[PDB]
């Protein structure tokens, strides 16, 4: 289908140390956040201590609560950029038209840390919201979400989540990687100019994994996994000009024929990363799908 206009014209405007960046990236979710301001939130900065280390949270307490479950976020930023800064204008609205109190995680950086390190945080702090959880009004399971790289923390920490006796009521998943190891007709065809490229899914990589082999294990490749069976019931949200569609679509298709309920959507015309690009109506269209789905879930 055609390349939605907006998208068009935002990848025909667009024109270091690892600081420069960083902070490249921060500026960049700064400048589209001016564009178009996020609503106002009510927030609570915090530290959780994990198995590897004090992580910062920040928990988003919506003006009215509608839903019975805290949702645990994770950033994406390719596990090497993003912080709760960055994906405040996806989080804040997840929180207002969900009605949901959100965790926002500042999980541990590659290359600083490495492979599984930030798994190893992002599961301690879904433990912890599920021990916070009924003293905020709450039940005791949690959903878990993120995009990107943040959408493989978040499938990873469901597939783990009955061997680490974690409830999970939901996992949503946002254009995540979740196959490091097969190349994918999309991978192969979107791989250069629409925002996310190969050279830089390559870079990520060397940053964020120990070894080469190390592509080949579950807590990296979660699609690799044989048995889906019994895990939390998943939205998958992909775009169609995006590397990551295809394993994001397959691996959906995979949990619906294990049983697992989902929902899988493919915005049209869409490229990866426009949950926080909140030029695109799209990225209001899919929190909406968000809380359509998270209706259905009690």
């Amino acid at each position: 289908m055609p390349l939605d206009p907006r998208v068009e014209q935002f990848l025909a405007q667009m024109p270091l140390s690892l600081a420069e960046a960083r902070q490249q990236f921060k500026q960049g979710a700064l400048l589209l956040d001016q564009m178009v301001p996020p609503p106002p939130v009510d927030t609570e900065d915090g530290t959780v201590v994990t198995t590897h280390g004090p992580v910062r949270i920040r928990r988003y307490i919506p003006d009215r609560l509608r839903f019975s479950h805290p949702l645990v976020f994770y950033h994406g930023g390719g596990f090497v950029f993003g912080d709760i800064d960055t994906h405040h204008g996806l989080v804040a609205r997840l929180c207002q038209t969900v009605g949901a109190t959100v965790i926002s995680v500042d999980y541990s950086l590659a290359p600083e840390a490495k492979f599984p390190v930030p798994v190893a945080e992002c599961i301690d702090v879904a433990r912890w919201a599920a021990h916070e959880a009924p003293g905020w009004g709450l039940k005791p399971s949690i959903v878990v979400a993120g995009d990107s790289a943040g959408g493989n923390l978040a499938a990873v920490v469901s597939q783990r989540a009955k061997d680490e006796s974690l409830p999970i009521a939901a996992q949503l998943l946002f254009y995540p990687a979740l196959d490091m190891v097969h190349e994918t007709p999309s991978k192969r065809d979107f791989a250069r100019g629409y925002l996310l490229e190969a050279d830089a899914m390559q870079w990520f990589g060397e940053q964020y994994l120990r070894t080469p082999d190390d592509v080949s294990h579950p807590w990296a490749s979660p699609a690799l996994s044989p048995d889906l069976t019994g895990l939390p019931p998943a939205l998958v949200i992909t775009a169609e000009y995006d590397p990551l569609r295809d394993e994001g679509e397959a691996y959906a298709e995979a949990l619906r024929a294990a049983g697992v309920p989902t929902e899988q959507i493919r915005f049209d015309g869409m490229i990866h990363g426009f949950m926080t690009m909140p030029i695109f109506p799209q990225m209001e269209a899919a929190i909406e799908a968000v809380a359509r789905f998270l209706e259905r879930i009690d």
